[PDB]
């Protein structure tokens, strides 16, 4: 059932700044094979593969997705998956969808029914994840991300009966969003949210934020946490949904020990709630793998799979 199919998700990883940027390689990070087994054997049972499709879909109804880059995404979901990992196929960034949903439903759900009949067959190690962190209009009125959700819902299950579909709320994925959330009767949804609390210190120095945050910010724990995971866990009980928390990560802006401290803090509660997980990211300004060096980020890594269960 969809609760184990969410358990199975267990600790994950993104590969970001790659197929989620306009083309793969403008953010810095072009996929390797290799990056399969690294991130199985550092503990990892997921990928995460965030891909913005309207960069490469066409303007005009069919809305077509390019053949080549279609293919790319082929070798990603069967490189992650004949190597036992999970792998979330999701629509990432989307500006076009999150100004003006209305308009821009015709192409996003022939975006979805490309997709789900392509990956039709896929075992259920594969799952769909509707759309990243819905925002703009969205957070003006977050009924039109429900009314739009059941139609993306609809498409995927004409081809995709069974298929674990993930879920989240509006305000960019936030668990405080969830209260006005709602979700077809279907039982094979799993729900999600992003965690990045407080944007100050996981987002110090990011210049894609407007305004961009200041540096030099530390971090140590207090009940912030705990707080937001309990509220999300009693959501998720009242609601029989299982949780997936699809990102969560501190920029290198900050400084390391901060980050390994908010890091190991927040993969601590996520898994006392039960909650599977995605870090933020693998090997970019967020990430647990140098590419440069070829070495993991010990202290980070180390944060997310602790060679003792209380550290
Ligand atoms: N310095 C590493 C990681 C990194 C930092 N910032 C990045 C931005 C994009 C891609 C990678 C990175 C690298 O160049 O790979
Ligand atoms: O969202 C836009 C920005 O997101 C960041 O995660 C990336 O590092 C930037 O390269 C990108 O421009």
């Amino acid at each position: 059932g969809i609760v184990e199919l969410n358990r199975q998700l267990g600790r994950g990883v993104n590969l970001g700044n790659a197929l989620e940027a306009p083309w793969e390689g403008a953010w810095g990070v072009r996929l390797e094979e290799g990056f399969f087994e690294l991130i199985r054997e550092a503990g990892f049972k997921t990928i995460r593969l965030p891909v913005s499709w309207t960069h490469h879909a066409g303007r005009a109804a069919p809305y077509t997705i390019d053949p080549a880059f279609f293919s790319r995404v082929d070798w990603a979901v069967t490189q992650a998956t004949r190597r036992g990992l999970n792998i979330v196929v999701n629509v990432h960034h989307y500006d076009e969808l999150n100004a003006n949903p209305q308009a821009e439903e015709a192409r996003y759900l022939s975006i979805w029914r490309q997709i789900a009949e392509r990956y039709r067959n896929q075992p259920g190690s594969v799952y769909f994840e509707l759309l990243n962190e819905p925002h703009g209009r969205f957070n003006d009125n977050p009924q039109l991300w429900n009314d739009l959700l059941a139609k993306a819902l609809r498409v995927v299950r004409e081809s995709n009966p069974s298929r674990a579909v993930i879920v989240g709320p509006v305000g960019w994925n936030s668990l405080w969003r969830l209260s006005e959330l709602r979700l077809p009767d279907d039982p094979n949804l799993i729900v999600t949210f992003h965690y990045y609390d407080p944007l100050e210190f996981t987002h110090q120095g990011a210049e894609w934020l407007n305004p961009v945050p200041p540096t030099g910010v530390v971090w140590h724990q207090q009940n912030a946490i705990a707080q937001a995971m309990e509220f999300a866990q009693r959501w998720a009980e009242q609601n029989r949904r299982p949780i997936f928390v699809g990102e969560f990560g501190a920029y290198e802006k900050g400084d390391l020990d901060s980050r390994v401290r908010w890091t190991g803090a927040v993969r601590s509660e996520l898994e006392k709630r039960n909650f599977s997980w995605a870090y933020w990211e693998f090997a970019a300004g967020f990430g647990i793998y140098d590419r440069t060096t070829r070495q993991w980020r010990t202290p980070l890594l180390k944060a997310l799979v602790p060679e003792q269960p209380k550290l």
